[PDB]
């Protein structure tokens, strides 16, 4: 049923060496489609 990957799609961590940002392939799918509708007229 519930999965950690589904619960979180983006992770941001600050380290002494810099910053790290991780995103799941699933997070990408939502973002492209959401944008596709954004360009499209309502």
């Amino acid at each position: 049923m519930a999965e950690a990957h589904q619960a979180v799609a983006f992770q941001f961590t600050v380290t002494p060496d810099g910053i790290d940002l991780r995103l799941s392939h699933e997070a990408l799918r939502q973002i492209y489609l959401s944008g596709l509708h954004s360009w499209k007229k309502k």
